[PDB]
């Protein structure tokens, strides 16, 4: 209960844009604390359509509860006829938008360190029994290039088909190995650079072409190794799919020889930052606890 | 590696933020190369050291200010040798502790000023096993992170550089015989908790500094805050005695002002203190995840 703070509607301050999806809007905001006169940034989410507010309630002291380096807490709620939810703010924005406007000077030590990540969060989530069931690029935030994680679970409780395992559609079923299903995705959107999945087939017509065997294909940059564990991931069987504590095994242990798994050219000039610059990003955006990052043998 | 090296067109000065005697204080924002965020810094551009001093001896004493690591001492975390010296640390939006005191001059309780004097003897007793002397302990120079959390800047600025010289807070073998040492510095923690207890008085207020010295020899203190008991008093006295080695040692300031804390009422007499008690759970949970990521009664 002591996790999840209920802010008024005094306290705080939309102030920008940040973006708009299925479930809300994000705003950027400013937290007055009162009786103070500093100015503290947030992102705030506030949903849309307007008793229920239990439900949600009990939901947000859930969402509030999570407590791993890869997964965003839920910090605070705001009731009003629109739930307000409130977060940190990540200035670097999601991870989709990150890869695509570097496009040319990932390294491939970031991407594998960043599929590590994200299975550690969904792993956590597994632990703990939790079905993110709206994982994606879009929905892992930059905290620092270095460090990102996973948001937006419960959420969808509380459609995006071309990230959905099929039995998600057809029977709207979702397991942990859904989830796995949806981290296949989002690691080949990752791999592409942020490409757009089945980019020409209409949503309406994706378990069609599923249920024949196709499936996204081999991103240019990913050797044989990479893209059999993504295909593992989409598996018609999910008690077949690969487990969240496999696929941190799997790319921990290639994020050991990046250079093997991942073939791009320039591949050189794009190392993980210098211990001094690690040490500079953090004391300036993120003093949290983390396991750190795998680095070449 | 805690020292990151910083180019001129990797910052930029934005709004002074004030002034002292070492320099001048501005809100910055780090721009890293390669990206389009604006993450907020503190810089703090120095005056002429009228000791001039080589570039690299600047490095070494920098590094020293980048080494250090407790909860209640500020890193240096970057520097730029320009044209100018500039200091990269932290943005510190709650600003000093002095002023905080003074706008919140009847809402601070009892336990906030008694953990402040056991934070600050903290990073003192920190400092004093790293052998390195302040010579410019105020309460100024206690920075707010949170107001539940403070910090001590500014360490050592007055060995690197050589009105400008706080002779209010200076022991009387400092300002005799430019004797600076640790136990001087408790004589400048003693003055620091009088500041906090009369929530921001000017010591010595009306007296002009040149009769300071013969005010401390002729035996004359700064006067009883109205809020303290004698315990506290005679803890401020002791600081303030002539013979250096027979004032208190800060790990027994870190004792004392922490047994008082568990007991904060029976110490200070604050009217509507039981009003004014230290965040909830839930605040301080709320407060640490947005801001501060790194004794009760
Ligand atoms: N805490 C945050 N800090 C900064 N930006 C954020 C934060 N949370 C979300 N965003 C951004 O806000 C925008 C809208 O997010 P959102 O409303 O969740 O839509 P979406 O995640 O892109 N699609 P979906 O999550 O499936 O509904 C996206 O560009 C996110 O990157
Ligand atoms: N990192 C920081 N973040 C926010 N405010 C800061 C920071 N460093 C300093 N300040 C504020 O800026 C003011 C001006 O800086 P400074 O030059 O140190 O003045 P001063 O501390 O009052 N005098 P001095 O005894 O020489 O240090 C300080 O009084 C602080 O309130
Ligand atoms: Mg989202
Ligand atoms: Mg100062």
């Amino acid at each position: 209960q002591a996790l999840l703070r209920i802010l008024k509607e005094t306290e705080f301050k939309k102030i920008k844009v940040l973006g708009s999806g299925a479930f809300g809007t994000v705003y950027k905001g400013l937290w007055i604390p009162e009786g103070e006169k500093v100015k503290i940034p947030v992102a705030i989410k506030e949903l849309r359509e307007a008793k229920a507010n239990k439900e949600i309630l009990d939901e947000a002291y859930v969402m509030a509860s999570v407590d791993n380096p890869h997964v965003c807490r839920l910090l605070g709620i705001c009731l009003t006829s629109t739930v307000q939810l409130i977060m940190q703010l990540m200035p670097f924005g999601c991870l989709l938008d990150y890869v695509r406007e570097h496009k040319d000077n990932i390294g491939s030590q970031y991407l594998l360190n960043w599929c590590v990540q994200i299975a550690k969060g969904m792993n956590y989530l597994e632990d703990r029994r939790l079905v993110h069931r709206d994982l994606a690029a879009r929905n892992v935030l930059v905290k620092t290039p270095q460090h990102v994680k996973i948001t937006d679970f419960g959420l969808a409780k509380l459609v995006p088909i071309k990230w959905m395992a099929l039995e998600s559609i057809l029977h709207r079923i979702y397991t942990h190995q859904s989830d796995v299903w949806s981290y296949g995705v989002t690691v080949w959107e990752l791999m592409t650079f942020g490409s757009k999945p089945y980019d020409g087939i209409p949503a309406s017509e994706i378990s069609s072409i599923l249920e024949k065997g196709e499936r996204l294909p081999q991103p240019p940059i990913c050797t044989i190794d990479v893209y059999m564990i993504m295909r593992k991931c989409w598996m018609i069987d999910a008690d077949s799919r690969p487990k969240f504590r496999e696929l941190i095994i799997e790319f921990s242990k290639m994020a050991r020889d990046p250079q093997r798994y991942l073939v791009i050219q320039g591949d050189e000039r794009m190392h993980l930052p210098s211990p001094t610059d690690s040490n500079f990003y953090r004391a300036l955006m993120d003093e949290e606890d983390m396991d750190d990052v795998v680095d070449a043998d």
